[PDB]
């Protein structure tokens, strides 16, 4: 919407950081729009991905990392708190041992750290959404 | 790019019609951007799809129809004429018995008609591309 998609913001993350994303799918769930959030190690889209979060709305969520160019072990979830046609608020919190993904205030997914969060230099949000808010917290 | 994505144009199709699309992926192929072209039976995104064409750039192409709300038999191809980082020209021709998809001037995919092309009322182009040209021919 207001924010360009693909959306790119330089970022740093550590324990206590939160990434907050407000947006809306561009299609009804029957048409299977997607959402992707990638935490990258460099300011280049081809760089490694410490945390890859990909929603196929209405179907599934997959999480992974891309390390030295290669995708690692996929974690697949059928949990689907996102609501057809609705705006969502996505909150990704950096805990000591994992990322925790909140959807509309409800814990919905977690992913244990495979690479230290301090390796992140960039966050990208893309695929079939409009985006009205993006924030990384830097309070701690 | 110039054209909004998702892109929607009311359309009619018959034998001899050609749909021409010029665009560019929004991501490098390592990041697996997608492209989707859907020929719809009504001016609503939830309507049936006479021809569904979905590219996972660098990996595969799937084609299908959605009839009375339900996806039918998927046709999956590993043919991948699209080039990483490059603009493409996509040409979809309505032949008497099938759609023929040309990529950069080369025949790349075909899909036999399951529903008469005259049932199409709308074309949608969406997912991870920018679009600089869209045309439906009406010469015949």
């Amino acid at each position: 919407s207001l924010l360009p998609v693909p959306y790119t913001e330089a970022a740093s993350l550590s324990t206590g950081s939160t990434v907050t994303i407000k947006g809306r799918p561009l299609a009804c769930f029957l048409n299977e729009p997607a959402l992707q959030v990638d935490f990258h190690t460099e300011m280049k889209e081809e760089s490694d991905i410490v945390f890859h979060f990909q929603v196929c709305f209405g179907r599934r969520v997959v999480m992974n990392s891309r390390e030295y160019g290669a995708w690692k072990q996929q974690v697949e979830s059928k949990n689907m708190p996102f609501q057809d046609g609705q705006e969502f608020e996505l909150s990704i919190s950096v805990l000591p041992d994992k990322y925790q993904v909140m959807v509309n205030g409800q814990s919905s997914y977690t992913f244990d750290h495979r690479i230290k969060p301090e390796a992140v230099k960039m966050v990208q949000v893309w695929r079939d959404i409009s985006l009205t808010k993006f924030n990384v917290s830097y309070l701690k």
